Order: structure tokens, then C-alpha cells, then sequence
């Protein structure tokens, strides 16, 4: 099945998925000089107050925080979206160095991981049925540093022991996402996919320009999870980000100038 080794990493990904070499692949490079600044966005809108966070799990590629979607509890509006995204769960993709792990790349850059905020569209009632939508989902991105430690972060570091490994879960009750972002808003946005099997291209992507900083002790938590089974030969869950593809017939467009 897909993953991330060398048998069955991305660059195979197309034969169990041609949309892999589709017209609007994520992620992509963003050409800081080439995105272009567009007056008719509104303003972003990230209203996660009421956020209800419930679980964490190992899926075997990245950990998902998840939230309670059956509500307008944590919801995204705004920017370049109409109507409104509620908050399903978030996850992050990062390296086995510093030096590589996100998937979006800023003038080539690659930061130490990103971060994706995953919502749907509720005017098509299930993320199930967004999916299959073009206007379906709407990700946000933040871009991940090795700095000093984020605060906000530390409550998702100190539960990963407890699912180490592939299918564990674990409660994971009254965490705030809100300390999860940067003091900017400002970003780019296109319209890409998911980037991970199955590739559907549905998603609005909104990437925020100002990285957040986490500390090495809390990347090099990350890079204690495990692809496999418990039980299983082990392998660590390190480098599950997908490189770059190609923009195609696509514009960035930039909240800012
Ligand atoms: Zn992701």
C-alpha cells in the first residue's frame, strides 16, 4: 500500500492513483516574486473558540488531532473562501532533519514541517461528500521552524507516547488550536488536492506566510513515532511529506503586499 519508503513513496503513488499527475497536484513551490497580490480577498476569519478536540490517532502516516464537526464549533471563513469550513482535524508532515519536512517550499525553501488544518465545506454535509467536491475543503498551512519551543504545541508532544505506533488512539480532550498559529494572518492561496492518497483535487489552499517556531526537543518527539504496528518491524515516522508538483495552469495569489 502507498507510504513513504522507497518502494511505495511518491513517486509511486500514481499507479494506484493517476489523479497523482492531475492539473492542480499539491503541494507546489510558491514563487514569493510571482504570486501576485489580489485586492478582492476578504479577510481571513479562523474563529476556533469554540473548538471541541476529542481524540488523537496514529494512521500510520502523520497523527490526526480531531475535532467535533457535527457543529459550527471551530470554523474557517473568508480570504478566498465562500461560505463555511469547520475544522475536522489537523496534522503536520515533517523530516527526519531540520532542513526538510514541509511540503509547500517557499522559493524553493523546505522548512522542518507544516502544519495542515483540514476543514470542510458544510454546505455539502460530510467531509465524505466534500471530498469529491472542487471547492470541497479548505487547508490551512503554517510552515514549521526549529526555534525556540511553542508553548501551544506542548499538550500534542507529551501524548505521543501513548500512540506510538499505527491504529493507537488516545483522548484528547480541550485542546486549543488557537495555540497553534502565528501572529500573522497574511497568506497565499491556490486551488490544489489533498496530498495524500487518494490526491483528490478539492481543496483551497491557504499557506500563512509567517512560520510558527517549535523547539528541537519537540521535532525530535515527532521523529519518535512509528510507521508500523505494534508489533511490527519498527521504522520511524519521519519524512512523510510529498515533494513539490508541478503549478500547471495555476496562480498563487497573495493576501498582502
Ligand atoms: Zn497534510
Amino acid at each position: 500500500h502507498w507510504g513513504y519508503g522507497k518502494h511505495n513513496g511518491p513517486e509511486h503513488w500514481h499507479k494506484d492513483f493517476p489523479i497523482a499527475k492531475g492539473e492542480r497536484q499539491s503541494p507546489v513551490d510558491i514563487d514569493t516574486h510571482t504570486a501576485k497580490y489580489d485586492p478582492s480577498l476578504k479577510p481571513l476569519s479562523v474563529s476556533y473558540d469554540q473548538a471541541t478536540s476529542l481524540r488523537i490517532l496514529n494512521n500510520g502516516h502523520a497523527f490526526n488531532v480531531e475535532f467535533d464537526d457535527s457543529q459550527d464549533k471551530a470554523v474557517l471563513k473568508g480570504g478566498p473562501l465562500d461560505g463555511t469550513y469547520r475544522l475536522i482535524q489537523f496534522h503536520f508532515h515533517w523530516g527526519s532533519l531540520d532542513g526538510q519536512g514541509s511540503e509547500h517550499t517557499v522559493d524553493k525553501k523546505k522548512y522542518a514541517a507544516e502544519l495542515h488544518l483540514v476543514h470542510w465545506n458544510t454546505k455539502y454535509g460530510d467531509f465524505g461528500k466534500a471530498v469529491q467536491q472542487p471547492d470541497g475543503l479548505a487547508v490551512l498551512g503554517i510552515f514549521l521552524k526549529v526555534g525556540s519551543a511553542k508553548p501551544g504545541l506542548q499538550k500534542v508532544v507529551d501524548v505521543l507516547d501513548s500512540i506510538k505506533t499505527k491504529g493507537k488512539s488516545a483522548d484528547f480532550t480541550n485542546f486549543d488550536p488557537r495555540g497553534l498559529l502565528p501572529e500573522s494572518l497574511d497568506y497565499w492561496t491556490y486551488p490544489g488536492s489533498l496530498t495524500t492518497p487518494p490526491l483528490l483535487e478539492c481543496v483551497t489552499w491557504i499557506v500563512l506566510k509567517e512560520p510558527i517556531s517549535v523547539s528541537s526537543e519537540q521535532v525530535l518527539k515527532f521523529r519518535k513515532l512509528n510507521f508500523n504496528g505494534e508489533g511490527e518491524p519498527e521504522e520511524l515516522m519521519v519524512d512523510n511529506w510529498r515533494p513539490a508538483q508541478p503549478l500547471k495552469n495555476r496562480q498563487i495569489k497573495a493576501s498582502f503586499k
